[PDB]
């Protein structure tokens, strides 16, 4: 009944950020339609300010939380977005980043003027270090996915999608911490609950899937190994209840599927998505998705970001 | 006064192809605006059917030229577009392609069902082989840039741009054979001749520049070596007069500039342009472009194609 955000929070966030973000386009692909048998729509958040949708939750959080500094932990995208948002107000940013995050993300964070602080690649390390930095700097913590203002910001994506694709039957959303999935679920289920909300998740980081299956929050026991570098976080205490109750299903995809789907988008849509964003595309291409009812025809997939290391990616790109 | 096409040809082409092509979007970048001091608009032909604008001239040509087969020579983009267009009518295609064309383009041509015929990398070889194949197959030749129906098809880009960017002050167009540049020049100068039409050309393939300078057609003496694989052709007899009289200026760009600009678009706009399409971006970023009057503020650059070999490109991508 009551979750940590409401639809009204999202509507408000939208008004309050819309003049500072892009109303990103929805693009289509006949090749992907052919491959899936569905009518796909791609919400291009890769074109958002800073390279990902995270500017939404960051701007909303900065504006709303009334400071000496802002602090967060991030695999890169929330960090750069938060940095940018804070810089606009003249507030310094400290960003805790796992040592194994992509270089491109590490560099962008520094380019926006943040103090970057490397941690170990685990949820525990991210959280503990950010807590310590918060204390040391007397800054304000802006969590990448569990903070209500952030979740409400991410949910604004759905307000746009429902307007841009009026006949939409489902949204497909990549899931890490569940900030975006939760905000979108709140939004869709408030406006038009007949529209499906589906999560897409790496098999190699499948806490959300396992949580849903078990009926309780089950965080990743070991730090995930995945090319989907932006969804290694486990779901949290604020997003789980929303996901439990409002998300229709969760589809897992293997590393191979993620790589194949990412490459397909690059080659056929000419959109430089990051592999994390290739998760949702893989989901719709997957065998299990074939079990979704044929009535679920018009599907919008969120292409969540385009912050990818071009040279790293050559490692996995598949020759014909 | 009279050239091989007229504005009316372009208007007609537009009506006749518009239901079979995409009305591609115009995107913007604040980073590129900052770098240039101008207000840039990017016409995303990389999102066109087949990966480039060439579907325009191909569809127009196929529909218009009333056949046993169609024949052409191409570095890849016109070939795949022509193949697709012909396949829609059930007509076989023979495509003459230089041995050194990108694999991705060679493969796509074959995927669309063409018979591919490799030639040497020269204008002379392309032309001579296509003539022979034309004779042998009793097919119809559809030249990639000198055929009036093709030129008129490419010019339709300008009809869209002038509508999408009503305040436009200049178009910047990459030039190879001059099919697109010529069609666009005819169009712009007929509708609103105050709008500048500028060509962008590799220094390593600078026939168009040299022709303009000398006041006569001066083809490349040696086969160009350039990463801009799609603009190695020299201008021809039908496009030159149009270029001579209607194009405002021609900007040359070095290989380094082309690589830098291409990479910038990839990283900052998330648009998987091919290097040929990076030619026009390089032009606007170039030192010489700084000499263009500050009144020329709103500039639309045509991102002409996105048919690039991902793995080849790793050779030149510059680390930070
Ligand atoms: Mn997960
Ligand atoms: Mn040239």
């Amino acid at each position: 009944a009551q979750y940590d955000i409401s639809f009204a929070d999202v509507e408000k966030a939208h008004i309050n950020i819309r003049d500072s973000i892009h109303l990103t386009p929805v693009l289509t692909s006949s090749i992907l339609n052919q491959l899936t048998g569905r009518n796909l729509f791609f919400k291009c958040e890769l074109f958002q300010k800073t390279g990902s949708f995270k500017i939404r939750g960051a701007l909303n959080a900065v504006r709303s939380l009334v400071p000496k500094a802002v602090v967060t932990h991030s695999s890169g995208n929330h960090g750069q977005a938060l940095t940018y948002a804070a810089k606009l107000e003249g507030i310094p940013a400290y960003i805790v980043v796992p040592q194994t995050a992509p270089d491109c993300k590490k560099l962008a964070i520094q380019a926006y003027g943040a103090s970057i602080v490397y941690c170990e690649p685990s949820d525990e390390s991210r959280e503990n270090v950010a807590k310590r930095v918060t204390e040391e700097t007397e800054g304000i913590m802006v969590h990448p996915n569990q903070e209500p203002a952030v979740i409400a910001g991410q949910g604004t994506i759905a307000l746009e999608v429902l307007n841009q694709v009026p006949l939409v039957d489902a949204l497909v959303v990549p899931v890490g911490g569940g900030g975006m999935l939760a905000g979108i679920a709140i939004t869709v289920k408030a406006l038009k609950p007949s529209v499906k909300v589906y999560a897409a998740e790496p098999s190699n980081a499948d806490d959300c899937y396992q949580s849903k299956l078990k009926g309780k929050l089950m965080p990743n026991l070991y730090p995930p190994e995945t090319i989907a570098d932006g969804v290694k976080s486990s779901i949290g205490l604020n997003t789980w209840p929303i996901i439990r109750d409002l998300v229709d299903d969760i589809f897992t995809v293997t590393e191979d599927e993620i790589k194949c789907a990412t490459q397909l988008v690059w080659e056929r849509m000419k959109l430089l998505i990051e592999p994390t964003a290739g998760v949702g595309v893989a989901a719709v291409l997957s065998q299990h998705f074939q079990t979704v009812s044929p009535e679920v025809k018009n599907i919008c997939i969120v292409l969540s970001g385009g912050n990818v290391d071009l040279t790293s990616s050559i490692t996995w790109v598949k020759q014909a």
